[PDB]
């Protein structure tokens, strides 16, 4: 097989001319020459089947991917793996080659006003189908979104996603770890499981802010100062808020804290456009039954240039439960990936 820094990277003989271009998840990611399509792809290699819990994230990728289609969702083009299970110790998973992504390029470009609000436009036009297919992607995240080099976007990595379950979402106070850090919802921190699509609302909302900035909005240090950076912005939470909040340990930890007054989008964010900060408002608000919802968002005067509820498709066949991969023990989920990675093979 070919070999790409000391590691097998065996995709051929159909794609050749391989470039390393950075780190998944379970593995590297390269681009190569598609000598069937003629054209350059991305290709990740996964490397899962030693751990239950990467066997999960794997399989569940897969199958939501191979049921999605969508203009601002990265699609498989092809899944490559040994003919047999026994030979089967890597999946490598081929998908457009885009040009870059949203951490890479707010790194060191300032945008537009008229680029955020397309980017922002994309972002919501593929939550739209992702949530009502009834699947939170549940990791928002500026590098989790690649841009091509006309600025077509599209959200990757369905690995940490779920079927969404807002009947059975509340837990306990400084237990759940959902998403990640700067870009994770109050109530993660308070009493979610993060079983409801206001969880990506949040992230987004995040992402917008950084969009404007060039900064994190929320940057904590650890998972317990996240809270922190979130009060400090937003201000104490109201009375009716907190009444949403049975928790005892959760409530009285906000009760205990003193005042803290909300800090203004407008001086934090002095050049942004004045609907944009509406907007983002309306995305971080801190109660999650009060958060905008995606069909809300994409209808807000912002995004006015670009709103048309007949180009924002949705979902023709939803999750209707979760795919219940817990207990699944690794090689149960190995002959699962196998299963569902057949219809690629010649
Ligand atoms: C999508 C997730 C990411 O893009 C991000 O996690 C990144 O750091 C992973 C490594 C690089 C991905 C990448 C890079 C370029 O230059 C072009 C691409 O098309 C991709 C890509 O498609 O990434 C997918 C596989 C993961």
């Amino acid at each position: 097989p070919e070999m790409v820094r000391g590691q097998v990277f065996d995709v051929g003989p159909r794609y050749t001319n391989l470039s390393y271009i950075g780190e998944g998840a379970y593995g590297m990611v390269c681009s190569a020459y598609d000598n069937l399509n003629k054209v350059r792809v991305a290709i990740k290699k996964i490397s899962p089947f030693e751990h239950q819990t990467y066997c999960q994230r794997t399989l569940r990728e897969i199958k939501i991917l191979l049921r999605f289609r969508h203009e601002n969702i990265i699609g498989i083009n092809d899944i490559i793996r040994a003919p047999t299970i026994e030979q089967m110790k890597d999946v490598y998973i081929v998908q457009d080659l885009m040009e870059t992504d949203l951490y890479k390029l707010l790194k060191t470009q300032h945008l537009s006003n008229d680029h955020i609000c397309y980017f922002l436009y994309q972002i919501l036009r593929g939550l739209k189908y992702i949530h009502s297919a009834n699947v939170l992607h549940r990791d928002l995240k500026p590098s989790n979104l690649l841009l091509n080099t006309t600025c077509d976007l599209k959200i990757c990595d369905f690995g940490l996603a779920r079927v969404a379950d807002p009947d059975h979402d509340h837990t306990g106070f400084l237990t759940e770890y959902v998403a990640t850090r700067w870009y994770r919802a109050p109530e993660i921190m308070l009493n979610s499981k993060g079983y409801t699509k206001s969880i990506d609302i949040w992230s987004v909302g995040c992402i917008l802010a950084e969009m404007l900035s060039n900064r994190p909005i929320f940057p904590g240090k650890h998972y317990l100062d996240q809270l922190n950076h979130i009060l400090g912005i937003l201000g104490s939470p109201s009375q009716e808020d907190l009444n949403c909040i049975i928790n005892l340990k959760a409530r009285n930890y906000l009760l205990s804290l003193p005042h803290k007054n909300k800090v203004p989008w407008n001086r934090l964010f002095p050049n942004a456009d004045s609907k944009a900060l509406d907007l983002l408002d309306k995305m971080l608000t801190f109660n999650p039954h009060k958060r905008i919802e995606v069909e809300q968002a994409l209808a807000h005067p912002y995004l006015e240039q670009y709103y048309d509820p007949s180009d924002e498709p949705i979902a023709e066949a939803p999750f209707k439960f979760d795919m219940e991969l817990d207990d699944l023990p690794k090689e149960k989920l190995k002959e699962l990936i196998f299963e569902e990675t057949a219809r690629f093979q010649p």
